[PDB]
């Protein structure tokens, strides 16, 4: 399992954590769960060189 990153860009908020997984897919569904709990919402990229996640309200 590597780690794999989660940047959250809300307005007013900036987010960021990690995760490990057994694939960018697994750490997708985790991080869709920090970020619904940090009330920030918006377009999801993958970034696959750095094994990040950007969440930009």
């Amino acid at each position: 399992m590597d780690t794999y990153k989660l940047i959250l860009n809300g307005k007013t908020l900036k987010g960021e954590t990690t995760t490990e997984a057994v694939d960018a897919a697994h750490a997708e569904k985790v991080f869709k769960h920090y970020a619904n709990e940090h009330g920030v919402h918006g377009h999801w990229t993958y970034d696959p060189e750095t094994k990040t996640f950007t969440v930009t309200e």
